[PDB]
């Protein structure tokens, strides 16, 4: 008898995408193009008449600008925005800032694949005393420093995402408010893993395109009914890589 | 003692050019207003001002000012909390009307009263007026009977102070750095409290746009002093 | 088509009621009898099947024990409780702690009546440096000291109550949750003044008995439909003084 | 450095006398449990311990302990925040059963495992069991799929730590005085973190009932030390 609507939105391209450095929690801005992706997304949302009561996002700039550009375009600047580290990209450990190929040559090309493409084998942990430690960064000034990863594997990311869904995202949906989550591909993958109740296998085969709204239709027990991408079926096919 | 409070008043909207009275009319920042917010931001950064929280109204000429400052200072991660209690002072039947049509309706004399008094609101709207804030989904979560049909500066001060007491001040008291990016009239409500000003002093005070106003406060939130964080003379030329 | 239910509950007798001192914000406990009043109220609520999602109360002990005894009796100890100075008794100024008759003889017997029974003429203001100033009292450690009265008249009490209704009590009711307000007669009178939209006149003629639940039935715009006391019509008649 | 954290574990319930495993079964404090909460309170007062906030579970043997302490210390005005994340560790199919009927069903050997391991939960309930927490209106605001069918100490630790990170610890970090009045297993989850304990050390540790456990912490929330705020020998006699 009753249906809920949730919107997941990955962030568009960033400065590092055309550079091949591992990024993780490194705070890179959107690029000209990823700015265009969030306005467009917003434009589509407006045209199809999606309204929001809450927007949840990471504390990483590239997702915050995404949420913001959507709301501006859709004329919902008044909508409250909740930012949480719990929505961040998967942390890349000592790999952060480092060049993908130059690390495929300072280690096996099969080592970087496990670290990149597996589910539960994390890259080398950072030291606390390294300057990339999140705990040195004022962004996390107001968060117990022991909550912050030295390194993550997708399973760690999922585990730190799900509390935020049960405590905040999910009550909201259950309270009859329309929520959008503008986060990162890995954190959004933690979210669909649970929603679609995916095995380790399938969730690793799942690729979420950038800048494309993912609409989930959920029942009274928040189990999906269906899920669809809001795009024209010519950009979507292109956008699927 | 610490506690540094900064107040930022938004730059002009698109309607300043058209001389249309705005009030709660949710009009966007003009391209000039926008740039002022960025200057303010370039200036806060250059003195190493940080914030743990931002407070703002629900009208977008105010929220973009917040945004621009945080983008410019590289503080995008900071919480932003938007309340109707920080809204511009409501402008009753004047909303949407330009100075001209306003003179033609009420005469230039009545309008000076509604623009210059503390006490005497402009003509009031009612529930058969599509400007009534109760019709505006932006407020679908406020008991409609909390929402103004019109306002004078006093009304504006009265609804702003609860938000000062319930949220702004307790944050300052926890050791938090807060910026309040809002509107002339809502900001003057804060000041009238902070500086213990009379009805008469609150009227003499204009707050320039795009200039951070910094308050240093003692452990009881009484100002030690306050200053505009801008150039010695550009500060005077901006008060116009 | 849709109806809301709000429960206002005054607190039962206190130690000072059988002493004749002006009490105001003075933190006196319930008496044996007022403890009995809150359990009974709770008992009636349980028997008639009233459930709560939130309880709002003052920060004065005598109302807190009331809320608590109701919830215990009604088996709702898990229900969150929000305590606010904004729900306090009307502040009695320099009168606090002082004896009603001994102040009818240190001043006109018509002066104490205006101070007691009028709407907008407050008793003499306390000094900050007096030990009765609320701002010295840790109960208010976490509240800007400039929010706290030196003295109140009912109009002041109403004015400081209504923000709490618009910000917190009212959204809750509007959100489909069942609320009880366990506060004080003067603060509850601020609340019905607004609900029934009473003149100054009528609200001053209004006497709320202690320990008796006051049920308001409200429509989609939170305007009352009806309001009734949950008691047997033999105690109620007795209890009306 | 400051930060004084106090942990208080509730006294016995009415079911300790009946030897019935409780878990999430919402059973009241025994008259003895009640009195322990008051002693704890008389002791906190006598050393002038204050709190700005109280954290507790949603089960009433824990909330009354909070209450009693605050009544005894004359701190009734203090906020009390009740979360399912601080609930006793769930006891699966054992809930409602006494030691006897438990031996008759599973044998005394399996039960020691479920009482003594870190890793191996008791037999799990399902949605056709009226003990399932999802049926209990107490949780009508929690997505049911967050709610346990059974638990071992590890499960209990895993769901308690988010509440430590999202609420308890940031309060300590703002300069707030917090007491956590809860259950043995939920409290041991806190300690396992605070003292950096292994799976093996967390098992050796019993927390006595009705004795405030005080932690002094450094600016990073690492303990400097911790002590039981009770009598030199009565402390040993209570560990039994």
């Amino acid at each position: 008898m009753t249906t809920y609507t949730l919107v997941l939105l990955r962030h568009g391209e960033s400065t590092w995408n055309k550079e091949n450095k591992f990024t993780g929690w490194t705070d890179v801005p959107l690029s000209e193009k990823g700015e265009e992706e969030a306005i467009a997304a917003g434009k589509y949302l407006k045209e199809k008449n999606f309204k929001f009561d809450v927007v949840y996002t990471s504390v990483l700039k590239r997702a915050i600008c995404t949420a913001w550009n959507v709301l501006k375009t859709a004329d919902l600047l008044h909508v409250p925005v909740v930012k949480t580290w719990r929505l961040n990209e998967r942390h890349y450990g000592s790999l952060q800032g480092l060049n993908k190929s130059e690390t495929a040559k300072k280690y096996g090309e099969e080592q970087v694949k496990i670290w990149r493409r597996s589910y539960d084998i994390p890259p080398p942990k950072l030291d606390k005393e390294d300057n990339r430690w999140p705990g040195h960064n004022v962004v996390y000034k107001n968060v117990p420093k022991d909550a912050l990863p030295f390194t993550e594997c997708l399973k760690d990311t999922v585990e730190r995402v799900l509390p935020f869904w049960f405590d905040h995202i999910a009550p909201d949906i259950l309270a009859n408010k329309k929520v959008m989550v503008a986060a990162h591909g890995n954190s959004l993958r933690g979210l669909v893993k649970h929603l679609d109740n995916l095995s380790e296998a399938d969730v690793l085969e799942l690729n979420i395109p950038t800048g494309v709204p993912l609409v989930y239709e959920l029942d009274e027990n928040l189990k999906p009914i269906k899920h669809y991408y809001l795009l024209d079926s010519e950009e979507l096919k292109k956008k699927m890589d």
